[PDB]
């Protein structure tokens, strides 16, 4: 049965050679799956950084609007003062020409 | 004879592993496609957040101009009040001289 045993050993050798091939290409897929995952983690890390910067940008956006309405009241208070002083300046100028 | 049956079972085992690997390889590729889709979704979320920040920063910068412009506007009115208070005393001097 020398020929029969040889045929078995030749086909066992081929499949045991393929055992290494499957192990090689699964290592390659594991390496590729890790790279895709590590890039995904990097994207999420940047997304959390962008979310925090967006929260800060909206926090300053609100604070500037509080500062804008504060200066708007300052405009309103001074403009009312300007008109009041101009009316008083008019009154003195009327009293001056009277004398 | 018992030797041949051992070779036959061993060959059948390795032929089964080859067929099962074909399913395992397909399973890894389906898992690779899913991970790629999550990455794609993360990239889409990254560009969305960048455009939202770019709009927020441009909206913040214009209000920095508006606030510093109102700063000058307040100063103009503040100096106008002091000018009218100065004119009133000059009028008070002219009134007292009569």
């Amino acid at each position: 049965n020398e020929k029969l045993i040889e045929e078995y050993k030749y086909r066992l050798q081929k499949l045991q050679n393929d055992e290494m091939i499957w192990t090689k290409e699964r290592q390659s897929l594991l390496e590729k799956m890790n790279n895709t995952e590590n890039y995904k983690i990097e994207m999420i890390k940047e997304n959390e950084m962008l979310r925090e910067q967006l929260k800060e940008a909206q926090s300053k956006l609100n604070e500037k609007n509080i500062q804008l309405r504060s200066k708007e009241i300052d405009v309103n208070k001074l403009s009312d003062r300007v008109l009041s002083l101009e009316n008083e300046l008019r009154n003195m100028e009327i009293e001056l020409d009277r004398n």
